[PDB]
């Protein structure tokens, strides 16, 4: 009850901070995430002894690939650590629980590939779930996980309460798959300026918390350039496999996914800062105005792509 978790001086600073990295201690990210829980949430929130088994049990379910792995999960949850820490009053006791957790669950299971290239491969999963198909997975993973013995974080929550937290989680990882970003945006984007967004609002909230879930999951973005230059290597390993199981089915991968067109990379990094990443966090400093910092460390690395371009790195 009086164990908390303390980190050296320099991550007890910088884990504040938008732009941490979590390192390559692996075997220190269960702690970090504790530490997280226990300063976002409350040393109550969780029992020690459930939260520890329910974290290693996650852990065992990401797998060994480039970059949906659990240093993304824990990574992503950092984001979303900050994003609340940042908007103190903002946010219930549920969503704190619940929106740290679902950080952590939000790719479990995931298998280095797509939603279209579940649906090509013609993958059982794609016909138990035919929209956000590895997203529906991650959730149903996060809740067979939680119904283990001895792994149920949520077991002193009140029926409703647990109804609520199981709902938010849904909701937050559903909301991970980038084809439900573009609408999400939009729809927020025009609340936002007609003056008619309503954080009391149920369905309003929702769309927050979307967006949110879309900042934390684009966070190598926002890092320091040499941990977003290195990150995007581990995102094109993954993309240029699947180009190649791609090409084993007899299709042309899209360009994003072809290790033939690596020489096209900053400028598809262009794109997606213009197209996706910016709009993002832009939007999130409007509805969030202490998310700032990441919409500027985003604009930074967009500067530092346009110098790849330019030949100057
Ligand atoms: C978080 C994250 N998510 C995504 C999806 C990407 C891919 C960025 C992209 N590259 C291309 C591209 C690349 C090479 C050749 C042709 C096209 C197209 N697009 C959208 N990058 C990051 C950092
Ligand atoms: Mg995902
Ligand atoms: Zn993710």
């Amino acid at each position: 009850g009086l164990m908390q978790f303390t980190l050296p001086v320099r991550l007890c600073k910088e884990i504040e901070l938008f732009h941490f990295d979590i390192g390559p201690f692996e075997n220190m990210w269960p702690g970090i995430f504790v530490y997280m829980v226990h300063r976002s949430c409350g040393t109550s929130c969780f029992e020690l002894e459930k939260l520890c088994r329910f974290i290693m049990s996650v852990k065992k379910n990401y797998r060994r690939v480039p970059y949906h792995n659990w240093k993304h999960a824990v990574t992503v949850a950092h984001c979303m650590y900050a994003i609340l820490q940042n908007n103190h009053t903002l946010f219930t006791d549920l969503e704190r629980k619940g929106l740290l957790i679902a950080c952590l669950c939000h790719d479990l299971d995931h298998r280095g590939f797509s939603n279209s290239y579940l649906q090509k491969f013609d993958h059982p999963l794609a016909a138990l779930y035919s929209t956000s198909t590895m997203e529906q997975h991650h959730f149903s993973q996060t809740v067979s996980i939680l119904q283990l013995e001895g792994h149920n974080i949520f077991s002193t929550l009140s029926s409703s309460e647990y109804e609520q937290v199981l709902e938010i989680i849904r909701k937050a990882i559903i909301a991970t798959d980038l084809a439900l970003y573009f609408g999400n945006r939009k729809q927020l984007e025009e609340m936002y300026q007609t003056g008619s967004l309503n954080l009391n609002n149920q369905s309003h909230r929702d769309r927050v918390i979307g967006l949110m879930m879309t900042a934390c999951d684009l966070c190598s973005v926002t890092k320091l350039w040499p941990v977003t230059k290195l990150t995007a290597n581990d995102i094109y390993a993954e993309f240029w496999a699947e180009g190649d199981e791609m090409k084993k089915l007899g299709i042309q991968p899209i360009p994003m996914m072809d290790r033939d067109k690596k020489d096209e990379v900053p400028q598809g990094q262009l794109g997606f800062y213009n197209a996706v990443a910016i709009p993002c966090y832009t939007t999130l400093t409007q509805i969030l105005p202490p998310t700032e910092p990441l919409l500027k460390a985003c604009r930074d690395n967009l500067s530092q792509w346009e110098k790849v371009i330019r030949g100057e790195e």
